[PDB]
């Protein structure tokens, strides 16, 4: 296999269905990435994670500076042996982790400076420092490192934090080809930002398209702006992307957001307890009425756990705190998910996309 | 397969090796039963269970009879199909964890009433209602129900607790036969008192003889006495129980223990977080010196955890106190007793067993 090369076998609208071929492995699109956090996908085996129908998955990077350490896992041989995954991992650059989680943030042109979350030890990430952790990580899809624009943001403050990411895009490039290794075998996505505002992406989009990227992401969004307002965004950005390249959107998208995004054109998604996806729409299983249910989570799901166990044990393992209870829900949910761009790739392939996230709609609303 | 038949197979001391066959399957003996608390064993499907090398398992009725609920568990379709066990269960009568966990508790020669530690709920227990509890969960090997000796106990205590155990058994024998589908498809224990007193330890063997069981366990041990003073009541309490039916040791053994107790005729063992059990001893796997270990838990283990993950891997994720640190290292110390098992039966039936139990020690304990 190639390091990298993305290929449209079908398309329905502004919606695309396709592959992307790395050496670790070949991902099909639309694709969603469960995240692995501190090295682990919560709950589930790198077994299990596959066996869902995943080809990719999120590590992040934040977490993994942390604990166990970046070096420390490079010395041990790098993310994939470590957690005993695989297939292809995209490691996100770590920024939005920092603005978030971390305390006594200090911004400036250079990077960020903090304090871990966890044991008040001294941090600094940049853009050369963020490639770099990628590498001794060995991720397969690096992340630009870029400065998050919270919502609502001002058009000054928008601009200025879109105008920001583009020069450490640009930082983050050089340092990605700097570094033979990392440069041969992994593949580099950009990060379009410019908050709400359709000047601002447009910019983003050009200045992207100008340094070249594998792949470009949509920045910005899920961040409490709403599902009207992020489609209305998607509407104008992701026509601003270079099309022949995979568009990824950052953040956690609910079933109907991930529906609605690739009728936008993008081809990948993330989305990091009581609650578990059903086609009827979500259900928390915490709730009395599944203490004597004796139906699976989900009618139609073929996922190991509605083969096997019923509502009314996993309603009981997740009232009593158990184990098996948070291992279960979590396989099932992920399983969903991966049902669902199953669907929507064979749906795109066949033409009939837009029936499809109609009747998917019309249930999971109902 | 009958309801029940104990065969012996081999011996060499007062060690013994063979199968009870039952309707849901064979059990190898000397078994080590993994204990499932409410409807689970902690962190594990059933699956991974039985894959592990376990041929029964135990619940514990106390924590069942809270939540669910027994009534509930049994409307469901009984405890295997519950939680998606299909080989045989051992239930305990639930007395002891009524005396160690809930609160308000009152004893009388009737049985106890309780408040729940959970939530505050008010609860009986009585040989019949225990014996009933254990057939609405389906159990296949259910024990009868007694009252607990605590240690230290005086001759006066010891011998009256034992003395209300045996009238207790006998009505647990009585309620049992009375229920044709449980007389008919389960097995009923019975559990020798005493204390650490010899002639109270003879009574309560005579006692249960004369009543007739389908096994014995030799209860009121490991509950502060030290394993000095527990081999030193298993040397004269062992020998005064049928030969021909299975001995069952009830409570935590360490590896150690296991092997001194089959060394003096115990058939059955149960035992319910950074500890890992290895051929050397126990690690604590959150010692840092595990930090950049490479090697598995155990250089010899053919488990699962062993054959992908490395030491490293889970001292992370049990210091970052991750779900999978919880589930590789339950599934490991599971199999570790499983193979242990193994060893012992296979060394018993080799007339090697004496050698065997020398060999461990000198290396555990190293
Ligand atoms: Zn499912
Ligand atoms: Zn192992």
């Amino acid at each position: 296999r190639p390091r990298f090369s993305f290929s449209i076998a079908a398309r329905e609208g502004k919606a695309r269905t396709g592959t992307i071929e790395m050496k670790r492995g070949v991902i099909r699109t639309p694709a969603f990435m469960p995240v692995g956090t501190a090295a682990t996908v919560k709950a589930l085996k790198p077994e299990t994670v596959r066996a869902t129908g995943a080809d990719i998955i999120l590590g992040n990077t934040y977490h993994l500076m942390l604990r166990p350490g970046a070096e420390r896992i490079a010395k041990l041989g790098g993310l994939h042996s470590f957690m005993g995954w695989d297939r292809p991992i995209l490691t996100d650059s770590g920024g939005y982790q920092v603005m978030s989680l971390s305390s006594l943030t200090k911004q400036s042109e250079e990077g960020v400076t903090f304090k871990s979350h966890l044991d008040g030890s001294r941090h600094m990430l940049s853009p050369e420092r963020s490639i770099e952790i990628q590498h001794l990580l060995g991720s397969d899809i690096v992340m630009a490192f870029d400065e998050c624009t919270p919502y609502p943001a001002t058009p000054s403050r928008a601009a200025s934090s879109m105008e920001r990411s583009m020069r450490w895009a640009k930082r983050s490039r050089d340092a990605f080809d700097s570094r033979k290794e990392q440069a041969e075998n992994a593949a580099l996505f950009g990060i379009q930002q410019g908050s709400v505002f359709e000047n601002l992406r447009q910019q983003s989009a050009d200045a992207l398209a100008e340094i070249g990227f594998d792949g470009y992401a949509v920045g910005g969004l899920a961040v409490g702006e709403g599902q009207d307002e992020m489609f209305r965004v998607l509407d104008f950005s992701v026509p601003m992307l270079p099309d022949d390249k995979p568009h990824y959107l950052m953040g956690c998208g609910k079933p109907d957001d991930i529906v609605g995004a690739v009728e936008r054109g993008i081809d990948m998604f993330d989305c990091v307890n009581g609650q578990a996806f059903t086609w009827d729409g979500p259900i928390n299983i915490r709730n009395a009425r599944f203490s004597e249910d004796l139906k699976p989570l989900d009618s139609e799901c073929h996922c190991a756990v509605c083969q096997k166990w019923s509502r009314a044990y996993i309603h009981h393992l997740i009232r009593a705190g158990e184990i098996l209870g948070a291992m279960l829900m979590t396989e099932h949910n992920i399983a969903f998910y991966q049902q669902l761009m199953q669907k929507i790739r064979d749906s795109i392939s066949e033409g009939r996309f837009s029936q499809f996230a109609q009747d998917f709609r019309a249930r999971y609303f109902a």
